[PDB]
């Protein structure tokens, strides 16, 4: 479980393309239910404004995990 290099930047500087790459990494690394990138068409600054409920409406089957993954990155936790 190692973050892609470009995603090692603080998330507030993440592009919308970075967000898409994060979704792909997460899906593969944690074997999540498939996520459509069109459901998170936003940059990192916007992504950080989302609540857990917001993630779940965009990805009913993977939203919760995605939110908790982002929380772990923000907390600089390990993994
Ligand atoms: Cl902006
Ligand atoms: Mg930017
Ligand atoms: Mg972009």
């Amino acid at each position: 479980i190692r973050l892609p290099a470009h995603l090692r930047l603080q998330p507030i500087y993440w592009s919308r393309d970075d967000v898409a790459q994060w979704l792909k990494w997460a899906e593969n690394e944690f074997s999540l239910s498939p996520i459509d990138s069109n459901t998170f068409e936003m940059n990192g600054k916007a992504l950080l404004l989302l609540t857990k409920e917001d993630f779940r409406y965009r990805s009913p089957h993977s939203g919760d995990e995605l939110y908790e993954l982002l929380q772990h990155i923000l907390k600089q936790r390990d993994l």
